[PDB]
């Protein structure tokens, strides 16, 4: 594979779309690669990680408990609820809801959680409170990935998302236990985690949340590194490409391969 930046360019050329990417040291925030890092991209399902960071903040403040059981109704379910559709009789705890939203991308779980933090506006206010003045959530789980051109709703920038994830995971804004919980939820991703490990060389750590939307929208927020360490945050978003899901997946994997082969920069 070529250098990361050359591979990113090849991906835009092959996809006919825009790629946005940031590679950042998790411990220090050192930016290694930045391409269209200040441009907007639909967050898609990656918003679920920020969502649970807001939930954890409420737990830390004593305004929420991960143990609290929420009972909901079938009428509350939206498209794609693999875990939540199984608990109409007994409910789910707030912590189980975050695990379902992040590790399974359960949309009903995400919407139930979103209501607890004040809806899209409340999550956006939380983002402003931690210093992210760019990322914005405007719609609920099954409408936020429409990806209309020129539509600023439900978007982030690679730089903003990377900085925000770093703040949630390492800045002590969240308690030690909450930081550890948010990280473990990403380590536990069932949607893409196992697949990524299957193609990663031995020794590489992965934690992640992926997303997909219309007009080719695709993305991943991840922690990656050799020696089984979460050394860097890598955020990659794709938008406005008519390519098949397989090819968008392949191009993102290709950027990952360039990173893996040329890690020491
Ligand atoms: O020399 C480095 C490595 O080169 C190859 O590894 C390949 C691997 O066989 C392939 O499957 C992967 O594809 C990349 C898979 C990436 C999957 C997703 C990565 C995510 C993670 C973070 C966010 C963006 C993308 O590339 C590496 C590097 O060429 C060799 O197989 C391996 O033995 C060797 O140690
Ligand atoms: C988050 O990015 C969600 C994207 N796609 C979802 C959806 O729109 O709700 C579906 C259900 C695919 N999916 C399942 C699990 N992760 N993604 S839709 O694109 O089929």
């Amino acid at each position: 594979s070529p250098q990361p930046l050359e591979q990113i360019k090849l991906s835009e050329s092959q996809l006919s779309g825009r790629v946005g990417m940031i590679e950042m040291d998790l411990a220090s925030g050192r930016t290694l690669t930045a391409w269209r890092a200040d441009e907007r991209f639909p967050m898609m399902s990656t918003f679920k990680v920020v969502l649970c960071g807001a939930v954890l903040a409420r737990v830390d403040a004593g305004d929420e408990q991960l143990e609290r059981k929420i009972h909901y109704r079938q009428q509350d379910l939206v498209d794609y609820s693999p875990v939540s559709e199984k608990h109409l009789a007994d409910g789910m705890t707030v912590g189980e809801l975050c695990a379902a939203a992040i590790t399974m991308s359960d949309n009903s779980a995400a919407n139930l959680l979103l209501a607890t933090v004040g809806g899209p506006a409340g999550l956006t206010a939380f983002l402003r409170q931690i210093g992210d003045n760019v990322t914005r959530l405007d719609r609920w789980a099954t409408e936020l990935n429409e990806a209309l051109p020129g539509d600023a709703r439900d978007t982030t920038t690679p730089a903003s998302m990377a900085a925000t994830l770093r703040k949630l995971l390492t800045s002590q804004r969240l308690s030690a236990r909450s930081q550890r919980q948010l990280l473990q939820w990403m380590v536990d991703d069932r949607v893409a985690g196992p697949l990524i490990r299957s193609v990663l060389p031995a020794g590489w750590f992965i934690a992640d949340k992926t997303g997909a939307g219309e007009r080719g929208a695709r993305g991943i927020v991840a922690l990656l590194g050799p020696n089984n360490k979460a050394e860097r945050i890598v955020v990659i978003y794709l938008r406005d490409t008519p390519a098949s899901m397989a090819e968008r997946n392949q191009q993102i994997a290709g950027i990952g391969a360039a990173l893996i082969e040329h890690w020491q920069r």
